[PDB]
């Protein structure tokens, strides 16, 4: 068998106290410690997903019934480990995908499904060779329709933005506040609807000292807020996502606690104490949150990310609970393992 | 801060029963979990290390007095979090050091300085074009002088070999038996001298039921060996490293426990019971062992590796005795970051 420690929980079927024996699961076509890009349909009807696989391929799970698997970006185009993020707007025909080039250089995949369209290109945001930090993350909001905003690390560790929009085409935007960790996963997100102009625009990510602070634009340029965690683990995990809870915006932001098991922390009319969601350990590697509002204006959540031993996860907050069934998604072939938890 | 689970120990310094709060470094200019290769000169006189920068390139770590760093490869020779595995004879005059391209191709960095030469340059094994699994691991050893063993995980997840020497170039060699996890890191060695012919080898990794194994070669071809671990960590870091003492083999195998402490076998007359060297969690990533026979008969061993938050380790094995400071050898620009110790 593989060990584990004893006092961690490797999956909703380990025992109480942490892992005794089990069986979990090797994907080994996914790329281990994959990246991790979701977007959830504002209806809720449907889901995407990306990930890398083993071979370097860039795939999406698209959910509607069933998952199903492709393949959006053929070996070569993105770096072995590359950051993923997406955007989703229209309110929901409209699709890009962020990524680095084996060079280091920001990336866009793009897919319009605008009128009952299907078009899958490669978009203009690589034509500018915006070379970032090799070990940069990346971030993304959209507003006002088409205006996109790409957030990423640039070589001096700032985090810094290039814009879209206005008929400019993709422009040097800000640079951010702020002392970030080299590395740091970095989360954005708009509070405000994707047809609205202005945004309110928020970032979460690490900083030097090994805590988590935010970003936050508003109209006047800006400031780092007031959401504050004074510690967390080196290159934690970091995602958020965003939809209104009765009519107000819910900020959710997730990291991993040193047991590397899921902390949630809300904003709704304040920032509430941070929580854990469930007692697993995931593998420490990225996750990615995607939400939606219910027609009774409840907000849902997904989580996805790597679960042990190397499988992709799908954690559901639906009507007020985080579902005990965790589900998993297969992305090509798989090996069963034992797993004995060791002291 | 940044928060590591109580009950370990991130650094030498760290309290006695766990981490506390402590001061370590980042170096961010080293790839994060950067594979290692290594090499210590046979008389102990010097020290190659081999690690993948942030950027991409392959850079070394040489030790004579003091650590040199310089660039050997630069960026995009190599995929990015390429494995690494170094030869060297002579006896310690012309090195070979083995990785992949971004396409998942054996390739090989060449440096020659025999004659007073300091040749460096793309070796003949990049035109055979070998594609290998993707998350394949590399191992190596020299025979006879530069009769050459490549050894790789194939897209069905067999270990294979590819063979140098002879005049025939490089041609497909052995696959070998077993059955090994997807990924699995792998570490062969030679237990006869580099000029010594035939070889007797040995090979290290982790098959699909979590086990450790190992691969032997003697004249008459492949088996399974007796060395068995029954259970270790998913995706263990492994590395071997063998020299002589009182004239026979001394076989070092290292892997990782569930705490990310380095555990010792040796096999010297027989194997011995596995035993952590040191109770200092390593980051679970690659670890490279080397060793050379000191003038008194002693083995000495040095390991590489990643230790928290990122920075280059030296573990050094002298006198009989791991020593307590454990060293860091800087790549390029760091930070101090401050570390909390957090219960569940
Ligand atoms: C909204 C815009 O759509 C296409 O024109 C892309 O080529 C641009 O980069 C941008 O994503
Ligand atoms: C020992 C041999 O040395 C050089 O000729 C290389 O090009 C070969 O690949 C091999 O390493
Ligand atoms: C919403 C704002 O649009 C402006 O053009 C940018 O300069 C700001 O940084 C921000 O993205
Ligand atoms: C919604 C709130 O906006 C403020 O500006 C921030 O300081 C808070 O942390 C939060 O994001
Ligand atoms: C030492 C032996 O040399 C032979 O040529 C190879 O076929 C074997 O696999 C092994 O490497
Ligand atoms: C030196 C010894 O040779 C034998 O063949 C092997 O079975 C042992 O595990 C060990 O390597």
């Amino acid at each position: 068998p593989v060990e584990f420690p004893k006092s961690l929980r490797a999956s909703s079927h380990s025992s109480e106290g942490g892992t005794t024996k089990e069986e979990d699961i090797y994907g080994y076509e996914l790329l281990y410690r994959s990246a991790f890009a979701s977007y959830i349909a504002p209806t809720g009807a449907w889901n995407l997903v990306w990930f890398q696989a083993a071979d370097g391929s860039i795939k999406q799970a698209r959910w509607y019934g069933e998952w199903v698997i492709s393949t959006v970006l053929a070996p070569g185009k993105a770096l072995q480990g590359t950051p993923l993020t997406a955007l989703l707007w229209g309110p929901q025909d409209t699709v890009r995908l962020y990524y680095l080039s084996p060079q280091f250089e920001l990336q866009e995949w793009c897919w319009d499904t605008k009128n009952g369209a299907d078009n899958k290109y490669d978009g203009a945001l690589n034509a500018a060779k915006v070379k970032v930090a090799p070990y940069s993350k990346l971030g993304a909001v959209s507003f006002g329709g088409a205006n996109l905003r790409v957030y990423y690390q640039g070589t001096n560790n700032k985090l810094e933005e290039y814009t879209f929009g206005g008929g400019q085409g993709w422009k040097k935007g800000a640079t951010l506040p702020g002392d970030p960790l080299p590395g740091t996963y970095i989360s954005f997100v708009n509070r405000n609807k994707w047809d609205a102009n202005p945004p309110s625009i928020r970032g979460y990510f690490q900083t030097v000292t090994g805590s988590l602070a935010e970003q936050v634009w508003e109209t006047g340029g800006w400031r780092i807020g007031q959401f504050v965690i004074p510690a967390a683990p080196f290159l934690t995990p970091i995602s958020a996502t965003v939809s209104p809870e009765k009519d107000f915006p819910k900020i959710h932001v997730y990291w991993l606690s040193v047991e590397s098991t899921i902390i949630e922390s809300v904003n709704w009319h304040g920032w509430k104490a941070p929580k854990q969601i469930d007692n697993i350990s995931v593998v420490k590697a990225d996750i990615s949150a995607t939400s939606f509002t219910r027609d009774d204006g409840t907000v849902d959540v997904r989580i996805y990310g790597t679960a042990q031993l190397n499988v992709l996860f799908e954690r559901i907050f639906r009507y007020g609970v985080w579902e005990e069934k965790i589900h998993s998604i297969s992305v090509g072939k798989e090996i069963p393992i034992e797993v004995v938890g060791v002291a």
